[PDB]
């Protein structure tokens, strides 16, 4: 029962600016949002609020942007004196709730989505006297402020001169219409999108210009419904007031679904009742940031999918990423499982196929950044859409969740060929040295080269910034030192393309951190990293690969490898299944031999070396650029030896490795470049951390992983409050950062919960 977890997250504010920012730019409150609908609501936070659910959160297609704070308010009259009513607001998982309590009257005000566009507030009046009902509302006036502190005196329609806000009234309620605003980075409509006010009952709405009043008497006690709809295109315009009547027809069915569809969301992913009550309440928050999270088909987005954040600056809209995704579904496959699907085919709907136009030679490839817009080189605005990578290889990891629970097998032949497709993009374009392991590294794309092909990279000494290109002018670069620094998209792609942005073993470290590591007798060219370019034998660019293949993606790439086996299994494809499990076992071979240092006792990207080692070996494990989480990859995957794992593990509960006061981070506290501020050199991530934690379970380490997982309860901090779940952690301090409803660690907090919470 949903009403025994109330404002599980805090969901009361009142949007003053239609960028209400917190510190990062992410809005700083958190609208509720269900059945992937682009519009949320907040509860009211005092009597300035009340009657209403303030803070109209609209996803102007890549953006969470406020519309108004007080909008279709409801202050109720009787006899000419307004009923001055008690407030009690709540959210629980798939509904706000708001009771007005006064003498005479009473209002019980329950909001809950109907439609992938619309949401349906049930007003419940209480009376014994007929009463007039009056609804107001205003839209926002102000840009921007952070910590409600303003940022300019700009206003939205300063900013924004097309955007020019119109309501109007329709014969049951009212509208706002809004123009077309391309803003890139803030504020992205079409032009035909449309704020849309529906109720049960006849009421006479005025306008006077950007704010309404609407009328309505009732005889006594009534029920009455009103929809809110945002609707992004005229074909959403069109197509939803048949649903809008049907709602308003029987609004019962409507409450009952949602009610219904929440109580199995509850019913299904709370599967450990043992937890404390404050773990249950963290499974819950996880439970309604992934459905607050997922957004319905849009734009360019086919499917519903599931974005990192949809308060997020730029995690909202329907922008979707691969191996968020991956994490994201494999979760949501235990509570949620029809939207793990989508989210998964949202993903490989943007997968380049044979004749692509803009990237024909990487067929198979899945872009990293997907969304309601498309880039300028697919036709379309997108800023945010991204080809410039792909992420690492849990596909098909999360595809065999899926099917765990729904025992599909419809959904393992659709998935199957997108998988092998994206493990054939990964054989023929990140794999420099033919040897079956692959590299991260970096797509043909403007970011990367010139048209002509040759990779971008800039040399920086004191203030002089001096761009050129050419792996080969590179090389003479690298090898010759003149120079303090060097930026190169293709590095800044690959790592990128790891998910772990700036990560040390990708050879990013800051310069202090380089100048200690040389001057304690390290050479500084141990962290200059080398690239290759990746051509068929026709001459076609294909990409760059870092010389490196990294022990994650391996990893990752043998277990997915397996479910591809086990997929064409059970699709009765045996020859296909063989051919998986003999790639898999040769990528496990290579983990063992190359990546594994037995005198570090860790995992380590290898080099490509510009000879084989005697062993077969692409190099040697590049132990000196630090120890990180891709150590324990091999792992959660299962590629490694039971001796390896027992060494990796030593390493992970080390205090001065990763045994942190919130432990397993994503670089080692001996990392050379280790930074407890740097997001992939130190912070500590929920994915990772229960990556470790199972990859030390399937080795036998479950009990030490059950207490990594009580120390990270007791010590990530606002855990156990009312607040956003967030990114990550400082490993030192247990602070948090990152984006706030944050979806993979909603979804891992999820699996913790269910896997290593007692
Ligand atoms: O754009 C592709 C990359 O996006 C990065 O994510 C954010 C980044 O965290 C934020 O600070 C800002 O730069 O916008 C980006 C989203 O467009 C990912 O971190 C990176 O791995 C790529 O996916
Ligand atoms: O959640 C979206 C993205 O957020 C970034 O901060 C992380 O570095 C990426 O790995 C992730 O894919
Ligand atoms: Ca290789
Ligand atoms: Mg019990």
């Amino acid at each position: 029962n949903a009403d025994n977890y109330k404002n599980v997250i805090n969901r009361t504010g009142a949007p003053q600016y239609m960028k209400d920012y917190d510190y990062d730019d992410h809005q700083r409150f958190n609208p509720f949002f269900d059945l992937g609908a682009w519009h949320g609501h907040l509860l009211p936070d005092g009597p300035n609020t009340m009657g209403g659910f303030p803070g109209v959160a609209l996803l102007t297609e890549e953006y969470i942007n406020f519309m108004a704070s007080n909008f279709d308010r409801l202050t109720v009259w009787q006899d000419g004196k307004k009923v001055d009513f008690t407030l009690e607001a709540y959210s629980i998982p798939g509904a706000l709730v708001q009771k007005l309590t006064a003498k005479d009257v009473q209002v019980e005000m329950t909001l809950r989505f109907a439609t992938p566009r619309t949401s349906l507030l049930e007003t419940k009046i209480t009376s014994n006297k007929p009463l007039d009902l009056v609804w107001d509302g205003e839209l926002l006036e102000k840009l921007e402020a952070k910590e409600g502190k303003p940022l300019s005196d700009k206003t939205i329609a300063g900013e924004y001169p097309d955007y020019q806000r119109k309501i109007s009234a329709t014969r049951d309620g009212l509208k706002v219409t809004f123009g077309k605003v391309r803003a890139t980075w803030d504020l992205l409509t079409s032009g035909e999108s449309e704020y849309q006010v529906h109720k049960s009952l006849p009421v006479q709405t005025e306008i006077n210009g950007n704010r309404f009043t609407s009328k309505a008497h009732i005889n006594g006690s009534t029920t009455l419904y009103t929809t809110y709809s945002h609707l992004l295109t005229a074909q959403e315009v069109s197509k939803e007031q048949m649903q809008i009547r049907d709602i308003l027809a029987r609004p019962a069915f409507y409450l009952t679904a949602s009610q219904q569809r929440w109580e199995e969301y509850l019913k299904k992913g709370l599967t450990n009742p043992d937890a404390t009550p404050e773990q249950t309440r963290v499974a819950v928050k996880a439970i309604e940031t992934l459905n607050g999270n997922w957004r319905s088909p849009g734009g360019a987005v086919k499917f519903n999918t599931v974005t990192p954040s949809v308060t997020g600056r730029w995690f909202s809209g329907n922008q979707t990423w691969p191996w968020d995704t991956w994490k994201q579904a494999f979760a949501m496959a235990h509570f949620n499982p029809d939207i793990a699907k989508e989210n998964i085919r949202a993903v490989f709907s943007w997968q380049i196929q044979p004749g692509d136009s803009v990237r024909p030679q990487d067929v198979g490839f899945v872009p990293d950044l997907i969304a309601w817009n498309l880039s300028p080189e697919r036709g379309g605005d997108g800023g945010n859409w991204n080809e410039r990578n792909t992420k690492p290889s849990l596909a098909a990891w999360s595809v065999m969740e899926v099917y765990n629970v729904t025992q599909d097998k419809t959904w393992v032949a659709e998935m199957y060929p997108k998988l092998v497709a994206y493990h054939d993009w990964w054989l023929r374009n990140r794999d420099h040295n033919g040897n079956g392991v692959p590299e991260y590294g970096a797509t043909r794309d403007k970011a990367h080269n010139t048209e002509s092909g040759e990779m971008l990279f800039t040399v920086k000494k004191g203030d002089k910034e001096e761009t050129q290109s050419g792996l080969n002018n590179y090389a003479r670069v690298v090898e010759k030192g003149q120079y303090d620094s060097l930026e190169i998209p293709a590095q800044v792609a690959a790592s990128w393309e790891s998910g772990r942005d700036d990560a040390a073993v990708f050879g990013f470290i800051d310069k202090e951190q380089l100048d200690k590591y040389v001057a304690n007798g390290g050479k500084r060219s141990d962290w200059t990293v080398k690239f290759a370019e990746n051509r068929s034998q026709d001459g076609t660019l294909l990409g760059y690969s870092l010389l490196q293949e990294s022990v994650d993606q391996a990893s990752y790439m043998y277990s997915d490898n397996h479910y591809l086996a086990e997929m064409a299994t059970i699709l009765g494809k045996p020859e296909e299944a063989k051919r998986y499990r003999q790639l898999a076992q040769q990528l496990a071979d290579y983990i063992n031999t190359c990546m594994f240092d037995p005198t570090t006792q860790f995992y380590y990207d290898v080099r490509i070396e510009d000879k084989p080692l005697a062993n077969g070996c692409a190099g040697k494990p590049i132990v000196e650029r630090g120890k990180g989480p891709e150590g324990w990859s091999p792992l959660f995957n299962g590629a490694a030896t039971q001796a390896n794992a027992d060494a990796v593990v030593k390493v992970m509960l080390d205090p001065k490795e990763f045994n942190t006061f919130v432990p397993l981070g994503t670089a080692a506290l001996t990392n050379p470049a280790f930074g407890a501020d740097i997001y992939w050199r130190g912070r500590v991530w929920v994915d990772q951390f229960w990556f470790g934690l199972k990859g030390m379970e399937r080795y036998g380490y479950r009990d030490d992983a059950l207490k990594l997982a009580d120390t990270f309860f007791r010590h990530a901090k606002g855990l156990t409050a009312d607040g956003p779940i967030q990114a990550n952690y400082n490993p030192l301090t247990g602070a948090q950062q990152g984006a706030p409803n944050f979806s993979w660690s909603a979804a891992h907090l999820y699996m913790l919960y269910n896997d290593f919470f007692r």
